[PDB]
């Protein structure tokens, strides 16, 4: 049993490492951090640096960047670029290779951060909860496996992230998740992405760009319109723009069973009885908090009906000295949120300056082609919470997208306001640059910006962003939940 | 030989003129005359219905800088495993200009349509000048002794004739061009000199650099030590390195003295230093001068500034009561969205009796250099003079993608200048892909008197270059009563 660690962190993720690093370097505390690999990839995929670094945001972005060149190569003809169209080949093996040494470089720098940091000490293997003051690192997820060491802990931080949700259906063994998608040896000629969420749409675009000749990408979603939770205009518009770039959307369709065909390909039967033959089925239907391997049964840490570690506003479990941040808490499954929770916790605990994460008006993005950037309430959620809601809406084709021959690439800008004071509740953007435009909109909503603060700021011309400063008249309203073009006199 | 009286007569169908005219007409139901010298872009007068921005400014340059970005995209795509015949790549300048001219022409025609479809908003081809304090005469040419097309009776008059390229009086200036002629070159120049350290010189340097024929070269000269005077100094130094890196030669402390034609029609250039250079095109972009000469302001006695701009107060008023000036002719901030805001403020002042004035501080602006610039508010040097203690937050990083791409030089820079007393953000300066789009909403933050703490307490979007603005909590260095230092004195 090790000497007294001030903090023990199970999960070297976006949250864990912020908490660890802040606890150690900032408040001079003695810290232990525990993950299952020191580098990305099979068998466990996530590793030192967390889901983001190894099998999330970082490698994804690189791969969506890769996929954009399909569009750039085609669009450049309008601007009078000329090359041998038959000679164009998308080399998936070189992408993955580059993506792996990029991620691998991050892995090794974290290792160096641990090596160079006093009182911040890394431990390979599977952490679980023995007692309220003891974390046991075993060799595997199996609790009956060899004990690598027991860590004595003043306080304990659960930060094991989340994991792909696979539906219990016949042939689920033949289907994959984002995790495996990151390491496919060759790019799939045909692929089914299952889900209407961000991971399905993003991978649909990546496969769509790198697919060998006569390839095809289908995406299915059990309900009527993809990207539930996002602005409805944008949901309908990013459907049309994925379709336009050669992706088939099957809505109101869900796999019932997958079976292997005699060539090793995958035959898929939808609950509708429809069938489809594809080389890969990627499940991205949700992500579940990663609680199973922690043996929270031992110390009686309460999970929510959902399955996440229940916490209050300060990341505290029902066991006083034990805490949970990140995707394990099953709230906003973002990297910057897990990092904010991490820092607020460590300042709460070791700074006795109790700070909590604001989970409202958080800026987020979907690296679809074309991409999304959003911050705050959709109009539907606003319409229920506020008596009178104004919606400002503007759609336009960036002038370049005339010439480029991608005329479908409409840019959409929506501002949702509390019409009583013109306070901006939400800002929803679809088109090139959206993820970059929305960051500073995040700070505007933090300052309780009103619609008049947007339209009285002078535009930067020519940009898509200036559309946000060009909308003075509501397009329509929601009065006590009910839609209309005008307010009633 | 006179008209029925107009509420407003607008000389210049520009960004500013059309906003004023359109707002006056459709909003306050006024009767409006607008005067410009062409109905479409191009020679002979280049600017036209829609103004400099539409015809020979922001709109066509953006389309062209977009075009030049494919040189980079084609090369960078190799790192993400794209493969094609590198020898087969040709940049076709004729198709760029052609597509650009189709796009600008479609704007020209829709303004014509706007005038056709709008009651009490009437367009008039030709050269407007000031006859009396209540009369604008439209002549057939800039020559005041030319045929009169009509006299417009005017309650109020709006001067909005924009600006025009400054050419230095040197021998061989006749052999040199401006941005105006650059927009119509029949072929792309193998060798070109851009003269000027400002935004037009840099932007065109990048365009010529992407579309130059084989063995071609782009040189940019600037009479002083460091290009882009007025911009953040770190960014000035960093965009010098990034233009160099992409194969553009910067000659600083160098200015043309004379140009002469060589026997093959090429252009032989002598610098004040005695240095010489042979290039196919010399593009002068050394400044832009308010367009006042053709208005005959001598007639009604409208006061120009020492600079040469129409002098105005905060409400766009000349010294002649019912005569106003907005836009580049007022020789202040020479941006389209600023002429548009002045235009709207003037019309609401005049025909709404709700006196409004443009805020010329904390205006967001951009440079569509490769890579680009987005800035809003004070540079640390101007801040250091105005404020007793100034903090500077600074971050430089290579977007991860620019390891893999092989464009490792493409450093992204972020600088926040604060009033250290209250942490009030005075200015935000950005270099790298997306900067012109990041800075827009920063504009609104500065409008709301954001503090550095409002930035670093906003949760980043990941992964983006924009989240670096929310990742800077410690000042890098300070300016105490003008003097620089790493730390504050105890
Ligand atoms: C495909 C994909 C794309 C994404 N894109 C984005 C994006 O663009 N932007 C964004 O903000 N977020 C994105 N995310 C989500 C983001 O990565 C997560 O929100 C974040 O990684 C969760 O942080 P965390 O600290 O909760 O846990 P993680 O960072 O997930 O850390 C968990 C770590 O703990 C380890 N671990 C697990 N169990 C144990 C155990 N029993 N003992 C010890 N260690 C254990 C894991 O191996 C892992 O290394 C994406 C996720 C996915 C799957
Ligand atoms: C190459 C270039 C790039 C630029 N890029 C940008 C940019 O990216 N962003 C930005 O914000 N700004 C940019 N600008 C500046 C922007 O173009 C101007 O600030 C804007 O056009 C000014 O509007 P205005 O109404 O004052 O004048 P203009 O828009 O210039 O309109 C004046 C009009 O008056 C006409 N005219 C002149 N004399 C007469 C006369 N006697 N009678 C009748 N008509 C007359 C002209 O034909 C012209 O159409 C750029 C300028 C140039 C030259
Ligand atoms: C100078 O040439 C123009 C002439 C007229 C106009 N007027 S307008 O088209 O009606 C208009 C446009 C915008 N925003 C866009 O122009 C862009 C976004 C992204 C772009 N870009 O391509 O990146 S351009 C905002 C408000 C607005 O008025 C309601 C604009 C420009
Ligand atoms: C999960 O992957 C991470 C790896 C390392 C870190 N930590 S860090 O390197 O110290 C760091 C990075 C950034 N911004 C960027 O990394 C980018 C912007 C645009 C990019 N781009 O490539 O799209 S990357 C901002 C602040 C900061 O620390 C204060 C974070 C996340």
């Amino acid at each position: 049993m090790s000497k007294a660690f001030d903090l023990v962190v199970i999960g070297a993720g976006s949250g864990g490492l912020e908490a660890g690093w802040n606890a150690a370097t900032l408040y001079g505390k003695r810290v232990a951090v525990v993950d299952v690999q020191t580098s990305h990839g099979p068998p466990f995929y996530a590793a030192l640096g967390g889901t983001c670094v190894n099998v999330g945001c970082v490698p994804k972005k690189l791969m969506v960047t890769g996929a954009q060149y399909m569009d750039h190569l085609r669009e450049s003809a309008g601007f009078g670029w000329e090359f041998d169209g038959s000679s164009v080949k998308a080399n998936w093996k070189k992408l993955i290779a580059a993506k792996n040494e990029a991620v691998l470089d991050i892995n090794k720098s974290y290792e160096g951060m641990f090596n160079d940091t006093e009182g911040l000490d890394f431990f390979l293997g599977w952490g679980s909860l023995e007692s309220k003051n003891v974390v046991v690192v075993r060799e595997t997820a199996d609790p009956k496996s060899a004990v690598k060491e027991r860590l004595q802990a003043d306080h304990i931080l659960l930060a094991t992230g989340s994991w792909p949700q696979m539906p219990a259906i016949p042939g689920i063994e033949h289907c994959i998740s984002s995790n495996e998608a990151f390491y496919l040896p060759e790019p799939p000629r045909r692929v089914l992405t299952v889900g209407g969420g961000f991971i399905s749409v993003e991978f649909a675009g990546i496969f769509n760009a790198y697919k060998p000749p006569g390839g095809k990408v289908t995406l299915c979603y059990r309900n009527n319109l993809i990207l539930r939770g996002f602005d409805e205009t944008i949901r309908e518009e990013v459907t049309k723009q994925l379709t336009a770039n050669g992706i088939e959307i099957m809505t109101n369709e869900n796999p019932a069973k997958v079976s292997l065909n005699t060539d090793g390909s995958k035959h898929v039967t939808f609950e509708s009885g429809k069938t489809l033959d594809v080389d890969v089925v990627m499940m991205a239907i949700g992500r579940i908090p990663r609680t199973n391997d922690l043996q929270l049964g031992n110390v009686g840490v309460k999970l929510t009906p959902k399955g996440g570690v229940q916490v209050d506003e300060f990341s505290r479990t029902n066991v006083p000295n034990i805490y949970a941040i990140g995707d394990i808490t099953d709230r906003l499954m973002l990297t910057p949120v897990a990092i904010n929770e991490g820092a607020a916790l460590v300042d709460t605990v070791f700074g006795n300056k109790p700070r909590k994460t604001d989970h409202t008006r958080v800026a987020s993005a979907v690296f679809s082609i074309p991409p999304i950037g959003t911050c705050g309430l959709i109009e539907e959620v606003a319409a229920k919470e506020f008596e009178k809601v104004a919606v400002y809406m503007s759609s336009f084709t960036p002038l370049m997208h005339n010439i480029s021959g991608s005329k479908y690439k409409k840019f959409v800008a929506k501002i949702v306001t509390n019409h009583s004071d013109g306070t901006v509740l939400g800002v929803h953007l679809l088109g090139d640059g959206a993820p970059e435009i929305i960051q500073a909109v995040g700070v505007c909503l933090r300052l309780n910006a009103k619609i008049s603060d947007f339209y009285n700021t002078i535009g930067v011309h020519p940009t898509s962003a200036e559309e946000l400063c060009s909308m003075r008249t509501p397009s329509y309203y929601y009065v006590k939940g009910e839609k209309m073009e005008k307010l009633p006199d």
